[PDB]
């Protein structure tokens, strides 16, 4: 009743993910579109509210589609959407976040076959009391008793079982998501976590790598066409965003990718088309400034914690963007001798950790199997 399942939720800037403990193993639950992560995006059409993939498909084209709401959590800023009758609805960050949490809860209940009323939700380590409390409030609005707020790098460490280490460990977490870059140095001793230092940039993420591909496509276009004003064509812009992210993702697995955009826009001489082969080497050249900006935050946490690099016992790669080969190579170069951990899907690892934390809070060793 009050002692039922405690689901784990990663409420991310770009994507969200829900996991639950099942027979002593964390399981990641698929949304109704069959996907293990859900875009953190919400569309409003009066009281019809759409969350996730369907909303992402209109993020450029629909003025009542809300993105990056996490950035406002803990402030008294509002976002505005327009009702059918022309009046304006003001929404708090808590209210919009709550729609994402409600979507996850609803599909999780149908998968599990039970009502759910308890959760652990993750936040960035730098969140203050107001930012944490905003996240608790979003949970409450969605019908979830938020049993604990835990830090994202700590959740990742729980997923890997590092709290069960026999010796004291220093752990470097390099977390490159869609919008933000977080480096954390954790001390794990006696099954408890201490954040020794944090660094990074909350305006650097995978979106920036996409945007460099968009900038490149715009250059290719400019070799044949001037005076397009491409930004005013919202369909063109939505297609460019989708094509860039797709191309980037393919280049994590392959050495080349083809960007194909027939009838992208029109000029007085007919259609503008794109057919462009992008190699991994060219992609890496274009995005080198972005990659290099991730380097100094690693040495920042080493400096602040007053450790030598050899004192780092384990490295965790978190965030979808760490699937990029050049990102993995950079991290290896900064902690010589150590093989980074990426065996747990880096887009799911935070939610998995939250689900483990939920199991522990609920109790019952048959249920969490924490040894
Ligand atoms: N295979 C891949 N290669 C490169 N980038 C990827 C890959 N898979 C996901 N990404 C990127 O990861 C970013 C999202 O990170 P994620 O950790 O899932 O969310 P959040 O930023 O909300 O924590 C996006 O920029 C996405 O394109
Ligand atoms: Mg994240």
């Amino acid at each position: 009743a009050d002692n039922g399942l405690i689901i784990g939720i990663d409420l991310g800037t770009t994507n969200s993910c829900v996991s639950v403990m099942e027979g002593g193993r964390p399981v990641v639950l698929e949304n109704p579109e069959g996907k293990r992560t859900t875009p953190s995006i919400v569309s409003y059409k009066n009281n019809e509210i759409i969350v996730g993939d369907a909303a992402k498909r209109q993020m450029v084209t629909n003025p009542n589609t809300i993105v990056s709401i996490k950035r406002l959590m803990g402030t008294s800023n509002k976002v505005k959407v327009q009702n059918a009758d022309g009046t304006t609805k003001e929404l708090s960050p808590e209210q919009v976040s709550a729609q994402i949490l409600s979507y996850l809860k609803d599909f999780a209940e149908k998968k599990i076959g039970k009502k759910i009323s308890r959760a652990v939700i993750t936040v960035p380590a730098y969140f203050n009391d107001a930012e944490r409390n905003a996240t608790k409030t979003a949970g409450k609005i969605a019908g979830l008793n938020v049993e604990r707020i835990i830090n994202e790098p700590t959740a990742a460490a729980l997923a890997y079982g590092i709290d069960k280490a026999s010796r004291e460990m220093k752990v470097l977490v390099y977390d490159l998501g869609g919008g933000t870059f977080d480096v954390s140095l954790l001390d794990i001793a006696e099954g408890t976590f201490e954040v020794l230092a944090t660094a990074g940039d909350n305006r650097l993420g995978g979106d920036d790598w996409d945007n460099k591909i968009i900038e490149y496509i715009s250059a290719y276009i400019a070799k044949e066409h001037q005076g397009l004003n491409l930004s005013k064509d919202k369909m063109a812009m939505q297609r460019l965003k989708e094509a860039a992210e797709r191309a980037k993702i393919e280049l994590s697995a392959q050495l080349e990718t083809i960007i194909s955009l027939p009838f992208l826009t029109v000029t007085q001489k007919g259609p503008v088309n794109v057919e462009l082969k992008l190699t991994r080497a060219k992609f890496e050249e274009l995005t080198k400034p972005l990659l290099e900006r991730t380097r100094n935050p690693i040495s920042d946490v080493i400096k602040e914690a007053k450790i030598k690099p050899e004192e780092i016992n384990e490295i965790l790669l978190v965030g979808g963007s760490t699937r990029m080969p050049a990102v993995q190579k950079l991290v290896e170069s900064m902690v010589p001798g150590k093989k980074p951990n990426r065996s747990i899907n880096p887009d799911e690892v935070v939610a998995i950790g939250a689900a483990i934390q939920g199991g522990v809070l609920r109790g019952d060793l048959e249920h969490h199997h924490h040894h």
